[PDB]
């Protein structure tokens, strides 16, 4: 395993939650870190990604303007700040890593349940 998430849990609609993904062993300027989500009965989808060296970000249209991805080089951790959560955001959020537009390492996933 190379990645491990933390932070999932129960959240009231409209609230915020921060997820973390700690990376270990093998990083550098050519790698990208990303967050994906899979709602029950749905296909896994990208949520956000960030380049380790430049901090260049990408946000899927679904969460654009509400989620913020950042990375702490010293702690080798990537964070996903989720605001204005809706029940429709309930899903297992997973972190991944890769380079060259390819994802090859995955975390275990963390559950985020947003209720009314």
């Amino acid at each position: 395993v190379q990645l491990q998430e933390s932070g999932g849990g129960l959240v009231q609609a409209g609230g915020s939650l921060r997820l973390s993904c700690a990376a270990s062993g093998r990083t550098g300027s050519t790698y990208d870190m990303g967050w994906f989500r899979q709602a029950p009965g749905k296909e896994r989808e990208s949520v956000a990604a960030i380049n380790w060296d430049s901090a260049r970000t990408y946000y899927a249209s679904s969460v654009r303007g509400r989620f913020t991805i950042s990375r702490d080089n010293a702690k080798k951790t990537v964070y996903l700040q989720m605001n204005s959560l809706k029940p429709e955001d309930t899903a297992v959020y997973t972190c991944g890593a890769g380079e060259g537009g390819t994802w090859d390492s995955w975390g275990q996933g963390t559950q985020v349940t947003v209720s009314s």
